[PDB]
C-alpha cells in the first residue's frame, strides 16, 4: 500500500541510511539514480507540521551546493522525498579517511560550504545544524549541503554557545559559529571542543578556548578567531566571509554564492525530451513544468537536466 505509487516511477535499491530511512533508487524514465527519504506520518506525530516546513524551504532552495529535491509523494502513511543521490558520501567520512585536509584542500571545500550557507541566508533561512554529516559529495566530487535532522528554519559539538543555553539567537550567527567548527575539523581532523561528558563539553563551548595545532598557518588561526567568538555580535558577518583574505588566497575572487540552477529559465532540450512522454503539446508542457508542483513531471524535468549536465 505505502510503496505502490512510488514503484510506478522508481526501481528501489538498498537502504543507504537511517535516522527517516533513505533508500537508493533509480528513476525509471531517465535511468538517473536518486536517494529517497522515507518518513512515517504516525511515527512523526506532533513533529509532522515541521516536515511540511522543511519541504517548503527545500522547494525554495535550488543551488549548485544544495542537495536537489525532485519529487514529494504523500500516501496514507508515508511522506517520500526524492532527492539528489551523492555517491561520494559524507564529508564526515572523507575527513576521517584523509586524517585531516591541507589548508589548500580545506579552502577548496570551505568555499563550497560558504557558497551554500550564504545562499541559504540570502533566501531568508538559517540551517542551524551545520556539521560534516550534513555535507555530501556528488558524482563530480563537489559538496552538497543537506539537513537530515529537520533543523533549518525560515550536534552539540557544532552548536553555538547561545543555541545551547536556550537564549534567543540569530540563525545566521549560529551558522557562522558552526562553520568555524567545520573549518577547524577540516584542518585538524578533530573537534576544537570535545569531551566524553556532555556537561564538561558544554563548559568548554561556553568558555571558547581551544588548542591551536602547530600546522595551522597564521591566516587560518585569524579566520578561526573571527568565526569562533562566544559573543555572537563579535562573529564575522557572512558578507565579510565571502571576500575574507583567507578565503581569497589562491583564488582572488569572492565566493560565488548566487544560484546557477534556475526556476525561471527552462532548458529547451529537456522540455523537448520530456514532451515525447506526454500526449500534450509543447506549450502545455512548459506551463506545467513552470508550476513546480514537485510531482513526477518536476522529477523528470530536473533529472533530464542532471543527465544533460553529465554530457
Ligand atoms: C556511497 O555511500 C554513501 C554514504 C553516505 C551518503 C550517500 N549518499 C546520499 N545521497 C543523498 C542522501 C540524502 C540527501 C538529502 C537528504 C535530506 O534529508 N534532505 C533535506 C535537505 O537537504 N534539506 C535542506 C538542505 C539545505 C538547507 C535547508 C534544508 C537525505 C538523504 C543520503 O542520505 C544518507 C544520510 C545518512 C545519514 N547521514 C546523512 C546522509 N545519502 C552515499
Amino acid at each position: 500500500m505505502d510503496y505502490d505509487e512510488l514503484l510506478k516511477y522508481y526501481e528501489l535499491h538498498e537502504t543507504i541510511g537511517t535516522g527517516a530511512k533513505v533508500k537508493l533508487a533509480c528513476h525509471i524514465l531517465t535511468g538517473e539514480m536518486v536517494a529517497i527519504k522515507i518518513m512515517d506520518k504516525n511515527t512523526l506525530g506532533s513533529d509532522l507540521p515541521r516536515i511540511k516546513t522543511e519541504i517548503e524551504a527545500l522547494k525554495n532552495l535550488r543551488h549548485q551546493h544544495i542537495c536537489q529535491l525532485y519529487h514529494v509523494l504523500e500516501t496514507a502513511n508515508k511522506i517520500f522525498m526524492v532527492l539528489e543521490y551523492c555517491p561520494g558520501g559524507e564529508l564526515f567520512d572523507y575527513i576521517i579517511s584523509q586524517d585531516r585536509l591541507s589548508e589548500e584542500e580545506t579552502r577548496v571545500v570551505f568555499r563550497q560550504i560558504v557558497s551554500a550557507v550564504a545562499y541559504v541566508h540570502s533566501q531568508g533561512y538559517a540551517h542551524r545544524d551545520l556539521k560534516p554529516e550534513n555535507l555530501l559529495f556528488d558524482e563530480y566530487h563537489k559538496l552538497k549541503l543537506i539537513d537530515f535532522g529537520l533543523c533549518a528554519k525560515p550536534s552539540l559539538a557544532y552548536a553555538a554557545p547561545e543555541l545551547i543555553q536556550g537564549k534567543s539567537y540569530l540563525g545566521s550567527e549560529a551558522d557562522v559559529w558552526s562553520m568555524g567548527i567545520l573549518l577547524y575539523v577540516l584542518m585538524c581532523g578533530f573537534l576544537p571542543f570535545d569531551d566524553d561528558n556532555v556537561m564538561a563539553l558544554y563548559k568548554k563551548i561556553m568558555r571558547g578556548k581551544y588548542d591551536v595545532p602547530k600546522w595551522l598557518s597564521p591566516s587560518s588561526i585569524l579566520l578561526l578567531q573571527q568565526m569562533l567568538q562566544v559573543d555572537p555580535k563579535k562573529r564575522i558577518s557572512m558578507k565579510n566571509l565571502l571576500n575574507h583574505p583567507w578565503i581569497m588566497q589562491d583564488y582572488n575572487y569572492p565566493v560565488e554564492w548566487q544560484s546557477k540552477n534556475p526556476f525561471i529559465h527552462l532548458d529547451d532540450d529537456c522540455v523537448t525530451e520530456l514532451s515525447v512522454h506526454h500526449r500534450n503539446n509543447r506549450q502545455t508542457m512548459e506551463d506545467l513544468i513552470s508550476l513546480w508542483q514537485y510531482d513526477h513531471l518536476t522529477a523528470t524535468y530536473l533529472l533530464l537536466l542532471a543527465k544533460k549536465a553529465r554530457g
